[PDB]
């Protein structure tokens, strides 16, 4: 038999630095986790034991820190290419700053080629883009060759900014084909490699043909056989088995997040390249693993750019920007309101005749705004100041949630009211009135909430069977400050832009802010 | 005794071009009015009849038609050179683009002196622009001199954007020391050349020892001696005479706004620079007097590239702009809340501790909003579409309105409410509540207002004794579609940018827009 040992990361969204265990901000060294130089040398210790090696990333490296925001990508392309990166699948994030802002940092200075079978451009574009990005790559390793085809989610135009060239075709239909080519050309070891998240992964391999692995992302999901070695709750078995439709047993798998865990599968072939075996887990890159000294050099060298560009005026208030807790756990808060505001211009996406924009609502727990910032430093904002109001390193995600779920939703925001618990809601477009002489369960007397399949926005009630798109924190999607309606009733939920970032780029294009308290949240 | 007339504009505001009557769009040209080429004509044969001529400017040349939007002052020193200026004093809008596109454009391309005596500069500005306009100007006129002494409104910080660095000092107290020391220097005739209204050109004429004659500006008054030749209703005779302190009489004039005037007063001096006595008229330049052919010639030329601007894309809209009147004139409409926004953007000035801005408050008539804009034709809103909706060629004011005056305004919006009548108001900064089931005079159940001096905006009850700053069309501050108690009740009133211009650089500013209907206007 011939045994391949498959090394992949997915969603690592810009953790260069090791984290903490719940890959925010490093604060005891002791703790930390991951980051690119401890990567390195688990990487490095396996090549040196194994002879078949690949190492596989599923996208969605993009996104995540304030590394993204100052170098765009070129810490992407440099930090891979240390590592030696075998191949990458670009995912939703890699069209954060659009099909430019992918071509320039990453497919030009990439030294592993990057995949998408799914993503086809036309006019100009076509040409300018045509062999930057491949549907697969054959690779040698050792005496044989493995072919890699890659995929990314369809939903990327909702979730980035791909712009209105490419088309995200459906990922079956236009993986089984390069799947076919392959087999005619002799390549029998086939990975699909890609970004759609698990429940299209289990697909993939259930449906095409060919298929021998498949190495997923999108959706952080943990698998893992065994005791786990940390916080992260498993989905399922390490790997995943799926049973094909042509009978074959496929793994499938993926390694959460955050760069805090590399996958580790090893596959047995026959000579004809059926899986005969699989086994593996991710392995948690916790500190007993010594960081790469010389990749840490060059990251804390990378880092003086960072420290010079938090302390730089991003944009000027003429408000105070309330974030104290005494007014955002109690009523309609400034901040509340200007965070709101930036969730929703980050996503701004293309639209159809059938909606101005594909979402309209914003909710933020007071829980989550951790600080105000005074307007008396000349109206400057830095992002320092941004990371003492959101110091938690937290995204802002979409979610689909039923009208009857999010009346619960803001029924718990006042359930226990006058406490200054962090539950209490701060919205855009939405407008709530409570009556706190009534039951808890039943403060809620008036919930409208902004169109989006109209072509001009106006508040309607809330109707309680619509599904309704809603941009909140992961910290909420995942049922945090008690909302556990959210995290158990969620029909979608995709991860989005850093926390910061989303408001430090809103302030940035509006260069001067003035929000209101204007009525959002009223009491009877 | 040595005769000197003096011929003087004041506000022309960007009307390079003849127009209509009422100073909007050219439309008959057999009734058309003003504009450079016919002034041309008419100072060019003065000078051939009089020996000692002078032609003045007190100010605001800048901001009024898309020629400032384009040449940003390039077409006021090319036109004002062309006519031979004899020296202009700053007003207030010489500040729209700031100190640089005041000395960029205008300073260092006058071919005459600009004047400004209550303007001071510190720091690295005070070296930059040192002699670059000057307190006063003595000029050679026959064997004779005469000085000039400038003045801009001590209020241009609130008016315009001239930046944290320059001082502008009461008029009266800067003014005296240079005329004293122009008295030192020999120089025994004087004329007062500024920007500050009628009031203030009074008190000047009246305390100012040693002024012979305050030539005038900012308040657009028209001043005449007969039976008027026009629409214009005088506010005096022409010139006004004020009875100085030290006892002389002392003439004050000021010729409208828009060009459509030109001043002529011819005052006789003795041999000590006495003023022996004066008279004159504004000349109404009506279609009577010929555009000269050259200076047509040129404007038409300059006129190519507002043709091409006015195509270009300014920014984009994701909603419909619902500018119709079945919307407009009956409930909040969505173009409406644009326009008033772009409103309160135009208007931020810089603030003490004692206000996050000056004016927080916009009412804009349905009866001025003219077309929708459709946003299917990929987002794009022209200069073209804008003027579609704006056309009358007006400004956006401020105005000092008491809350008794803001509620007469509200109830007179919806007095005859049903009708598709003008009046009905669009707001912002303002969230107003009607009961059309209660009498005429008697609908508005709730009124509240953003406040300004605070360091969070939010909403207050209107008082009725308060005095607000309010953003509105001069078309209602001068008593349009029905709003008498506004012209008849206002304590301030200060002439703004021009519509358009106001919308296009907010649109510009934002890169793309989704204004919604809010809640701002409620009925019971
Ligand atoms: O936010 N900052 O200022 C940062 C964040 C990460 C860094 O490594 C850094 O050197 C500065
Ligand atoms: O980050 N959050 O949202 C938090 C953090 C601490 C809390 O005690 C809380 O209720 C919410
Ligand atoms: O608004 N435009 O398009 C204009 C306005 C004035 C002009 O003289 C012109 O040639 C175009
Ligand atoms: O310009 N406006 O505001 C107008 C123009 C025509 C009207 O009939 C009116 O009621 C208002
Ligand atoms: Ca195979
Ligand atoms: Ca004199
Ligand atoms: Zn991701
Ligand atoms: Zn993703
Ligand atoms: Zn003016
Ligand atoms: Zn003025």
């Amino acid at each position: 038999p011939w045994e391949l040992t498959i090394l992949h990361t997915n969603d690592v969204h810009s953790r260069l630095e090791q984290t903490s265990e719940d890959s925010s901000k490093c604060v005891d060294a002791s703790r930390c986790m991951g980051g690119v130089a401890r990567l390195f040398t688990k990487v490095q210790q396996i090549r040196r034991a194994e002879p078949n090696v690949l190492l596989l990333d599923a996208g969605d490296q993009y996104q995540g820190t304030i590394w993204f925001t100052v170098y765009k990508g070129a810490e992407v392309a440099h930090f891979m290419n240390a590592l030696r990166y075998d191949a990458m699948a670009l995912g939703n994030h890699e069209f954060d700053n659009g099909v430019e802002g992918l071509i320039e940092p990453l497919l030009k200075e990439a030294k592993f080629p990057i995949l998408s079978a799914n993503i086809s451009a036309s006019g100009p574009l076509a040409s300018q883009i045509s062999g930057l990005y491949l549907p697969y790559k054959v690779l040698p390793v050792g005496d044989e060759v493995v072919g890699i085809v890659g995929y990314t989610s369809k939903e990327t135009p909702f979730l980035s900014n791909p712009g209105t060239n490419l088309v995200f075709e459906d990922e079956i239909t236009a993986l089984q084909p390069e799947v076919d080519k392959l087999k005619t050309l002799n390549v029998n070891k086939i990975i699909a490699l890609g970004h759609s998240g698990f429940e299209m992964d289990k697909l993939i391999a259930q449906k095409v043909r060919g298929v021998d692995v498949v190495v997923g992302g999108h959706s952080n999901t943990f698998l893992y056989t065994g005791n786990p070695p940390s916080k992260e709750v498993p989905a399922g078995k390490y790997p995943f088995i799926v049973t094909s439709d042509d009978g074959r047993k496929v793994p499938v798998v993926q390694a959460y997040a955050f760069g805090k865990y590399l996958g580790y599968l090893k596959i047995e072939f026959d000579e004809r390249g059926n899986v005969i075996s699989s086994h593996g887990n991710p392995i948690l890159l916790d500190s007993s693993i010594p960081e790469d000294p010389s990749i840490k050099a060059d990251i804390n060298k990378w880092r003086i750019k960072l420290d010079d560009y938090s302390t730089q005026e991003l944009g000027k208030t003429i408000v105070y920007l309330d974030g104290s807790s005494q007014s955002c756990r109690f009523r309609e808060c400034n901040m509340g309101n200007l965070i709101c505001d930036a969730m929703i211009n980050n996503n701004l996406r293309h639209a159809d005749e059938m909606f101005w924009n594909h979402v309209s609502m914003c909710i933020l727990n007071g829980g989550g705004i951790r600080s105000p910032i005074d307007e008396r430093n000349d109206g400057t904002i830095t992002w320092e100041n941004l990371a003492a109001v959101l110091p938690f390193g937290g995204t802002f995600d979409l979610v689909q949630l039923k009208g009857s779920t999010l009346k619960k939703a803001f029924e718990h925001s006042v359930h226990r009211y006058g406490q200054s618990t962090g539950e209490f809601l701060q919205v855009g477009g939405i407008h709530v009135v409570y009556d706190l002489s009534r039951k808890p369960g039943d403060r809620v007397v008036k919930l409208d909430v902004l169109c989006t399949s109209c072509r001009v926005p106006s508040y309607d009630p809330l109707k309680m069977d619509e599904v309704y798109k809603v941009i909140l924190p992961n910290f909420l999607a995942n049922g945090g400050d008690g909302f556990q309606m959210i995290k158990d009733e969620l029909l979608r939920h995709d991860s989005g832009d850093q926390d910061i970032n989303v408001v430090s780029t809103y302030i940035s294009k509006m260069k001067v802010i003035y929000p209101a308290v204007e009525g959002r949240i009223k009491f009877s």
